């Protein structure tokens, strides 16, 4: 079973990090970001898969309902790794002006991608806290 990896400096403001793996879009977490309420480029959240596996896709739900519904990155990338040291990007996203609330980031790979770690990583400083709801893989 995957476990959560995320930037260590974030504070859990509301929710429980187990909510990010419970298979329910409707349960999430609200993180307070330090550095003057700023998520710096390079910060991240995703999954340690435990072992290298072939992924057919991912389904990550960023944001959450209510409090912190707009507390989301605007530019971020999906990337994977075999060793937690070198990363390879799969997709870059620009969600500036996306609707408030949950946003389903879902990708399918025609040819599986072998990964031990897979995560979303901020590409650009943003002066916001952050909410998330779910991280899942398809394999
Ligand atoms: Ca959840
Ligand atoms: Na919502």
């Amino acid at each position: 079973n995957p476990s959560l990896i995320r930037s260590e400096s974030w504070q859990v403001y509301e929710g429980n990090e187990a909510n990010l793996l419970d298979g329910d879009d409707n349960t999430g977490v609200w993180y307070k970001t330090l550095n003057g309420d700023t998520s710096l480029a390079g910060e991240f959240i995703g999954l340690d898969l435990g072992k290298e596996i072939k992924l057919d896709g991912i389904r990550f739900v960023i944001g959450k309902n209510g409090g912190g519904s707009s507390d989301k990155w605007n530019k971020f990338k999906l990337e994977y790794s075999l060793d937690n040291e070198s990363w390879t990007t799969i997709k870059e996203y620009d969600k500036t002006g996306a609707p408030a609330g949950k946003d389903v980031i879902e990708e399918s790979f025609e040819t599986p991608i072998s990964a031990k770690y897979i995560r979303l990583t901020n590409m650009e400083n943003i002066n916001k806290w952050l909410t998330f709801s779910e991280f899942a893989i398809v394999s």
